[PDB]
């Protein structure tokens, strides 16, 4: 009768890196990473936590790791211990680092253990999606399963870049392959197979002894994904859960929507889609509210209507604190504070916040990083030979701009 | 050696009915009505007392203070008593006899705070100011009040209480609405007008409150019975707003507004879709706190050769959805639904408005929440628009969902 | 859902704590019941938001009425942190829709539809905030969407003597109440076990739309008291379904609580003794419950003080419970209850002693059987509990020998 | 008129070893050592700063700083950046490599703030003081800094850094730890011993700062390197803690403790049981604010002839139970329970510490956690107590959980 959620807690993934993102990711972890105008990637797996009714959230962080530390303080800071929450940030040591992820809740096992939760619910913090953990919580306890997986039910050919999971007519997981050329297809349902969405549910005992015996093995890299789990689908029961049967999805999604954003051309797209009449992501949706650090800003402001300049944004999300002043936005999505300033034009352009465009710019097919001062003039995705030696250019033609390749520019 | 505001409280009085603002403030008071955007005008004055050092603050309301007073819980909220902060919303024993009355009913409230210095202040007033001044001016004088007040050419100040001063800045004489408004010693052709701010000793202040309590005939108000009293009997000087006035760098004047009127409301609003605008809401050293949510960004929708979302000399807060609507000299509060081939031009919009398609709205005021009918016209037909709304004498209609109700289009 | 989500995310708590709480007296003469306070420091309130609070249900309304000043000012301090953007909401609803009142219990829904509504929420739990109790609603909300019926009622299972002043739920097998009798002096037994009636606590679930259609009719009736009880329950009973739902199945109770609690602390005694019980060796109340929290208004205290110790003057609490920012200085204290920032002086001594916030005992007082009222300063030397009739002359004394002491009764005294 | 706190930035330096401390901060930073029954060291100099007006404060961590760190996410947490007020746990070539160096590699956080004055706080000291006397001091003087001094008798100021004064309180010499102090001009027999509270133009500092840190031959130190090289050079003047020490109506004297040793940190707590306590905690004038949980209230069970629940000359925090013990001359945090039989005396116990029935444990320090098992003896064996535990040469003993986990004789 009494939701599962009550006696389970949250454990977030918040070490990972994200290299591919480049520079992106240079001073920064991956959850840290701006998001849809306002927010970070991490307050994607928190704000499911919390819309699951999870009382109790633990988030380990690694590398790069003082804004996200930071934004965790500041945004997510309303839990009280005496009402039986808790927002535990686990930073490393704890020496020095995690040796893995699975190493990332061993060494924390002192923090678990005082709260005794009945379950535990793993969670990569470095992707987009919107989840209802209960249906999780009740299909691991119904199945008796040792672990059950969260699982996205993806095309074979989009498969080969994932973890696959082997699944039986029950669901059951019988092996895993990481990046099959030819993937497992689901039985009765080839041309679909089963992508680890790195979300693992655990009775607490059983996952406090499995990463005891992870610890005290040497051969082992401390993973979930590379040694906890492969173990339990020998030995142990592995089941599967669908992304689709837990999937908050809006009347305006039309499809169960997860992003990894682990490339700048996927963050690029993953962003600009927030444009769309029609995006896929619906923002809006008050059923499944995202947390996030906010503060108050002023409204956005836009200026000057004459033969030569006009503030103005079509086809574009803007946010509070920016200023258009005499620039024209298209297909652009701006953070909190930007600055465009007169006869500057930003088109297909991801901004972060804080960003100045200096007049008589032109940037286009652009991510800007965070504070970045775009000198006046400058033009980004006319000469993609000068793009490329100027700044980090994808071969989709996605230009990311950081200050420090401002800085290095007189030509 | 200390501020003064540490030993300060300011009472804010937040009764104000606001009755020429009409239906714009018939379900609300006043210090209520929604301004800038994001905030109240109650915001200004509650934001100067924080933004002085003052760390206690009263809010005395009366008149349709449900909405007034769930802003002041959910906005103003801060406030820790063991930090040495309170935050008193003091609801009318039933009604306030007046704004005296209002210090008076709850004089057992100040007291266990045993406060030196009383800040009066009005709650209905768009200003920043730093009260520091007015208390070290009030000390440093020995006044038994000091009263803030505005430095207005003598032809404005006809429709001000203006206070008669000397050359020392006391107040010798108090006129409500002068036709020809005493000048300045030295300085003629400006007059000081009372802004409602009163500063006193807390001593003094709940005597003269308890002496007016004991006047049957009395009105019970600090404007007809308490100041007037002082002016006369006692020792009142005045406080010169252009003194402690806090302006920004991009502020070429001290900046107050009393938004009276449909009309006053609409221009104060209007004007900050300016350029180089008179109030700077971008200034970060002295920033208004008001209630605030998290909300989407502002989105604007659809590009094509018949509908366009684009604002233009326009200011647009958060969850507005501009899809296919052309606004232009626009003040967007949040929550607002543009839909396409809808046009919006000098209009002041409150939170969650709905415009409907093909729409036409021009120099208008849009009470919270309305939902303008697909295909409705303001601002073309003066006759017809007077009409069916409240109207200006310069043309500013003031539209609610009752006038809506009143159509069948 | 799938059999799967929580009712309790579907749903909205109201709770009614317009209650004056008569028979407490002077107690409740410058404050509502719900607004009393209890255990040494929280109020009766926050009992029954906690148990909104802890089950799940993150939507509540309170609708206020009788002197409520101090009961909003509470509410308004320290239950504060809820946030509309993650849906949640807490509305304090104080009586003006208008100008009057409410005109009783039905009428304080009825004249608030239009801040429920939008909300929009699938089930309504209407709740009595003048009680002591802990209690898990998602069972109770389970029943109800499972039974089918048109309103849940919680129960309590009393003996049928002691049930004469509840308002009594005559049901059949399946605990389907077909008649509804209020303070009936030989109430009616549960069938399968006689001796036992089913009290009804005031606890009502019904689905939104049914209640809104369900009040708005209440309230086109001019013969109605416009109460939940006399009106809206009694007539459900009759038309539609009313299914009985039990305290012992939904109660929350600690390892440490030997029976389902739940108090009315409707009378000076009652009161008195409720509180008193928490300095008990095993309270029937488990305070330190940490599975089903009590949150309230509370600020940062300096710990509780006990000084001298000597020939004569000892400041020790025994058997006792101590709140913070208390100095116990030459004061003894026995079987005594201290709220938040009680200052005893020496040679004092307090015995069955309730005492609310911020009371000062002055020097060689000695009150035995007392309940002091907030703030009171006790005089230098003053004896109670020595002399009946002289307690009973000076102060509110009840049968069994309590009195209850305030501010007003200590000013107005001669020697 | 405008109070210079409103201007300043405090910097609050935590890194403190406090090693003499021994097992007590073996997991902990000295400053995130609990005191009083409720906070901890660090809580006072934040307070202050706090309480003087200062909006904007720092803090530098360094060692053993998990449980600091954590105490400041959830204790200090009410600060917002948009009403110009902030917070900053400042953690992190590598680690810094002294005082003057956590604020040379904090400058990128510090220059956005443009504060004008920089209020640098050792955060490991328990005092009361209002920053604005030590500020305003400083910019009437022209000096280019300003030291907060103790005036103690000269035997006294041999284990501090002790500053030269001419007549004039302008700082001549500085000596560190030195066996024969200089002492003040008018007044011989005392001398004035470093707060390690400095306080500068933050211009002058910051350059302060990139000198230091090009220096190779500096130790990156405040008081060895910085502050003796202005000293000779510039002008630093001392400011007499008396001057802006709030003192109680209760406190007979300006209190300052550094609770260094397990001898002076249990003294200290101790001394908060007597009749008349040097620090009046109860003090709403000037509060202490920290991290704290909503409680239940003391209980005190059980009254027979073998047992008694009852504190006696003792302090009892919130959701303690004392269940036939007897508590004497003690202090207790929250959480602590004490079973049956048990005894405490001259205790200082430190949060949720479990007392077993039969114990009885005299001058001792129990910390943080600590299961004593039921019947231990502390308190009547000087040669066994030194074996078993930490005992200093006063006779006090410091319980850790690891010296009852090795305990067998």
């Amino acid at each position: 009768v009494q939701p599962l959620a009550r006696d389970a807690m949250a454990y977030v993934l918040a070490g990972g890196r994200g290299s591919r993102l480049k520079e992106l990711t240079d001073r920064r972890a991956k959850p840290a990473v701006y998001f849809g105008g306002k927010a970070r990637i991490i307050d994607f797996a928190l704000s499911n936590a919390l819309n699951s009714g999870i009382r109790r959230i633990g988030v380990a962080t690694q590398y790069k790791a003082h804004s996200l530390i930071r934004h965790l303080q500041r945004g997510w800071d309303f839990f009280r211990p005496e009402r039986n929450e808790s927002f535990d940030i686990l930073a490393a040591s704890q020496t020095q680092w995690y040796e893995g992820t699975a190493d990332a809740v061993y060494q924390n096992i002192d923090i678990i253990e005082p709260y005794a939760p009945e379950y535990m619910v793993i969670l990569a913090g470095d992707h987009i999606y919107k989840m209802d953990y209960e249906y999780m919580l009740q299909q691991h306890v119904d199945s008796g399963a040792d672990v059950t997986i969260g699982c996205l039910e993806v095309p074979r050919m989009e498969a080969t870049g994932f973890g696959v999971m082997h699944v039986n007519e029950k669901d059951e997981i019988i092996d895993f392959i990481e990046k099959p050329a030819d993937p497992p297809g689901i039985p009765g349902n080839e041309g679909f197979a089963l992508a680890s969405m790195g979300i693992y549910v655990f009775h607490t005992k059983f996952l406090m002894e499995a990463l005891r015996r992870d610890a005290a093995d040497p051969t082992s890299s401390r993973d979930f994904g590379k040694d906890i789990i492969p173990y339990i689908v020998e030995h142990g029961k592995a089941v599967a859960h669908r992304f689709a049967d837990s999937c908050v999805r809006s009347d305006f999604e039309h499809e169960p929507y997860w992003r990894d954003v682990g490339t700048i051309d996927a963050y690029w797209q993953a962003n600009i889609d927030l444009t769309d009449v029609v995006p896929d992501l619906d923002i809006y949706d008050k059923s499944w509210p995202i947390w996030t650090y906010a503060e108050i800003t002023p409204p956005a402001k836009f200026v000057h209507d004459d033969e030569d300049r006009r503030g103005s944004a079509v086809s574009s999300v803007v946010s509070g604190d920016c200023i258009i002043s005499g620039a024209a936005l298209n297909r652009s999505l701006l953070f909190t504070g930007v600055r465009a300033n007169s006869y500057s034009r930003l088109e297909n352009a991801v901004v972060l916040p804080s960003v100045k465009i200096g007049r008589h710019a032109q940037l286009s097919n652009v991510v800007i990083d965070h504070g970045v001062v775009i000198p006046e003039g400058l033009i980004v995705g006319e000469d993609p030979e000068l793009d490329a030696k100027r700044f980090r250019r994808t071969e989709s033609g996605i230009c990311l701009i950081t200050q420090s390749m401002i800085d290095k520019l007189d030509l």
